[PDB]
């Protein structure tokens, strides 16, 4: 972290980091510094102790595993998308929420092992015994708290108890909301609330639901990057799906299709289903509630039609 304290973002990145489509991929060595930058620009220079923050960042980094998709790179990619969301909707959120949500995005897949929640449930993994729903997402939070409580890592030490436990709740909720199994209910409710005009960000329950959708929107943002970056990040995703499907084949169990590397002809069609069923819906409702996030929906549509071109060989 010594080098991270005296790190500085190049003036070129200062312009582009603000854009939704910005792709962090090409700047691996700057990722921790990019996150520090984003926290300062959104939450200020004065709230986090530079040293404790930098140490926390590198311990978060160290506790992400080298797996195809749910890795350090993905953590920072999800943090960035949130930054741009926060930056375009700044005063709709409180200072404590932005503190908690940026950290939550960075920490939201800590210690991911490359296995889904169903895998862990089906094979009675210890973690499935402690956590019976949103198994990994509950582990990811518990992992966040564990780092926070390390010597010198408590970046929320300068908060009151009330505020500390407030930001842990923003965080816990936000990390749990990245369990995609919860998203579908969340989105349909948010859609109904918006369509009836009942939605109210001063209503806490509503407010938690918007934040949840923001986290989903952030988790999936590889579908809002430029086509070639999107393509590339799809390799990473299915690489991890197939790795897991393989582990089932070793146990003589045919995996679901998206985790079966012998069924990869079905990928183009699988992406079509995912954009129609999951991704487009997400950014559509998000754009209704936070209009300045439309470019996410715009880029998502662009990429859907790209997967449409592929299906008919073009
Ligand atoms: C680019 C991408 N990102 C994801 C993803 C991200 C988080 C959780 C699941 C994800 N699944 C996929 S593709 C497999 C899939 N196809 C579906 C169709 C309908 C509903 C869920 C689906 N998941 N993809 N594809
Ligand atoms: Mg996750
Ligand atoms: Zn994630």
């Amino acid at each position: 972290w010594q080098g991270l304290m005296q790190f500085t973002l190049p003036v070129r990145l200062c312009k582009e980091i603000e854009l939704f489509h910005f792709d962090i991929g090409p700047f691996e060595n700057m990722w921790p510094g990019i996150f520090v930058y984003m926290v300062h620009r959104s939450c200020g220079t004065s709230c986090f102790e530079l040293e404790k923050l930098c140490r926390f960042i590198m311990s978060v980094k160290k506790n992400y595993r080298r797996v195809p998709y749910h890795n350090w790179k993905h953590a920072v990619t999800v943090a960035h998308c949130m930054y741009a969301i926060l930056q375009n909707n700044h005063t709709l959120f409180t200072d404590l929420e932005r503190k908690g949500l940026l950290i939550a995005c960075l920490c939201h897949d800590l210690d991911h092992r490359g296995f889904s929640n169903s895998y862990l449930q089906k094979f009675d993994h210890p973690l499935a015994a402690l956590y019976s729903t949103s198994t990994m997402e509950q582990h990811h939070f518990s992992q966040t708290v564990s780092i926070l409580q390390l010597e010198g890592h408590n970046i929320f030490s300068t908060l009151s108890s009330s505020e500390y436990e407030q930001v842990l709740e923003i965080i816990r909720k936000a990390i749990i909301a990245t369990d995609l199994a919860l998203y579908f209910g969340n989105r349909k409710q948010l859609e109904e609330m918006y369509q009836t005009g009942s939605l109210n960000l001063n209503n806490q329950s509503h407010r938690d639901r918007v934040i949840g959708l923001m986290m989903t929107a952030c988790d999936l943002c590889s579908v809002t990057k430029l086509w070639p970056v999107t393509k590339l990040t799809a390799n990473d995703i299915y690489a991890e799906f197939w790795a897991e499907g393989d582990e089932m084949k070793k146990l003589g169990i045919q995996p679901i299709p998206m985790m079966d590397r012998d069924k990869k002809d079905e990928v183009p069609q699988g992406q079509l289903g995912f954009y129609n069923a999951v991704a487009i819906p997400c950014y559509t409702t998000l754009t209704q509630i936070l209009p300045p996030t439309e470019p996410l929906l715009k880029a998502c549509r662009d990429n859907l039609s790209q997967w449409e071109k592929v299906i008919r060989g073009e």
